[PDB]
């Protein structure tokens, strides 16, 4: 039923039968057709939300990261590293663990929530803290992958890419030809990086017609790609989105370029009102990061900027569950009523 | 594209053309074959893990959610509610999103914690706590359906028990035939019943040689099927089975005598160690409750009561994502280093 992701897309990744497949059934992930928005639904735009927060760790990195650690095995790595928190971090410790070797994360002595790291630590991912900053500890960590047998696994790793591109394999396997527009979050821009390659990639075995316009949305506080230059002080509720100085910035701008499409902002307002959209009328639960998508599908259907008749693609990131602190923002219990019938229904709205 | 769970068994589903299908591609979720445990290999048992918590609210309460909303709305509900918290609540109210209904949720006021609904209140669940206890919000709740065009959601409707009989079909559908054993958690033994009941359906159909013995375990500070009575104050850090009087009592002690298996209790240590094992081990990430079907795997093996050579496949309710709090208690953060890669190499242990 469902099969390892490697084991699907073999031929068209780099891997042989010296690769040790080190997989948690991650990918095949549902490709749920949303009922809506109305403002779509009047123009015949039909949205479908590739539902990445129902990976084994709750992101799309595990596309990326089974392949990664697969590799890394297979080279002799003892172990795999990355200097972040996060997603990230708690894909990388997961399949560390179903490996069988390590998972180090540096990072600074200074202050981190235990809700950024709990997961991975659950899988046993070896952290360490150092008397340094950002810069010391991701230089820390290159250096451990030069006097060590440890790979990293950070965003620029080519095997994270190579994995990563397997959703637009997976798309377009189910619609039978790649959508006129994909939208999806945009932090390190390595995701949409591989989206690309991914979309390229099919059209160039054959399997795919056309190419869609690759709609990136940053959030407004956190925008360098929209602003043409680094923000040294990223500020965002969207977490994973966060980032000032995206890894990725070539790979980004290439597929906007080449697509045709955009890297646009969206507000954290914007995150937060699509994120109550897909929740409150799709279903879908995903974190604010991965809402940004919809966010910007929002901003450019209010802008008409979206060809009736089109199909769009939306990869939701995340899962809901991995941000409880938006979710509490949001929820709150209504005042108590008395116990009757009546005063029941009345606030149920019956 | 990709059916919905109710139209994939349609045929064993009361469903017809006149049901409205409400689905989230819920179902159809990995079963991850397990590496070990060492005592596992030892005997040469083989272990499979079903992994519900892909589903796309978190747990397998979507297989019954799916039908029971679909049947409500088909047969005229404007709602459906339910007196639950936790999974029950947000399954519901997601389906409830998707329907384009209403999702009450009468609670007891003062009794729960925000975060045990705020995954339903993000889906817009109408939350209404009544001034009163349990047995109030109980009572009115169904005083509610019966009043107004609301569907009963709660543990015994009878579509939530046939919806999650899926789950065996999907385990067979796969390994080709029933497995030997089947663990999983024990609540309100509706899902144990629902396993039951699912695998000597396709057992009747041809479709499964043989019968597994069903495998239930509770914790032990909430175990009433395991004592033969009612707990009056159930205790365990595995909220989602810490119930004292189980709605499903009857069909739980049938499945258990049918299929020769057991209902057996573990302590909350024990489901701790199985927690850590499943993440650390295996690199599965689930909530505490479902760990205690592992619990229950460990505990048989020590007492040399699983036949060698076989097959057991455990049925992980829920992801680990649903409970950060474990998550985030269970953690633990080493003192900081210095910044020198001899150090980092050091605290990493290479
Ligand atoms: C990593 C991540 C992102 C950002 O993707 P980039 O490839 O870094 O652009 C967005 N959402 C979630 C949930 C993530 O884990
Ligand atoms: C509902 C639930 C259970 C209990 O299942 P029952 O059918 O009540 O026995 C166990 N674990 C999780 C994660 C659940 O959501």
């Amino acid at each position: 039923m469902r099969p390892p992701l490697i084991e699907r897309y073999r031929n068209l990744l780099p891997v042989s039968e010296k690769t040790p497949v080190i997989s948690l059934l991650e990918g095949s992930t549902p490709l749920i057709p949303l009922k809506g928005p109305e403002e779509a639904r009047k123009k015949g735009i039909r949205l479908y939300a590739k539902y990445e927060g129902l990976n084994p760790t709750g992101s799309f990195k595990d596309r990326g990261m089974t392949l990664a650690v697969s590799k890394a095995v297979e080279g002799g790595a003892q172990a795999v590293a990355c200097a972040s928190t996060g997603n990230t971090a708690a894909s990388a410790a997961a399949y560390a663990a179903r490996a069988g070797i390590l998972a180090i994360v540096v990072l600074p002595a200074g202050y981190v929530a235990l809700g950024k790291v709990a997961q991975s630590l659950v899988h046993g991912a070896r952290i360490v803290q150092v008397e340094g900053n950002f810069d010391d500890a991701l230089r820390l960590t290159q250096k451990l992958t030069e006097a060590f047998p440890v790979a990293l696994v950070n965003s620029v790793n080519p095997h994270r890419l190579e994995g990563q591109k397997t959703l637009a394999f997976e798309v377009v396997d189910e619609l039978g030809d790649a959508p006129h527009y994909h939208a999806l979050p945009v932090g390190n821009a390595g995701n949409i990086t591989a989206h690309w390659m991914g979309y390229k990639a099919y059209h160039a075995l054959g399997k795919a017609k056309r190419l869609p316009r690759m709609l990136g949305f940053q959030a407004a506080g956190a925008a360098p790609l929209v602003l043409g230059r680094p923000v040294e002080r990223p500020e965002t509720l969207a977490t994973a989105i966060r980032i000032g100085n995206p890894a990725s910035w070539q790979g980004a701008v290439r597929a906007k370029e080449e697509s045709g499409g955009v890297i646009e902002a969206v507000t954290d307002e914007e995150i937060l009102f699509a994120y109550r959209y897909l929740a409150r009328e799709e279903g879908i639960f995903c974190e604010p990061a991965s809402a940004a998508a919809m966010a910007g599908v929002f901003k450019l259907l209010r802008e008409g900027r979206l060809e009736p008749e089109s199909t769009v693609v939306l990869t939701l990131t995340g899962h809901g569950l991995k941000d409880p602190a938006t979710a509490e923002r949001v929820a709150e219990l209504p005042p108590p009523v008395p116990a009757r019938l009546e005063a029941v229904a009345a606030a149920a709205g019956l």
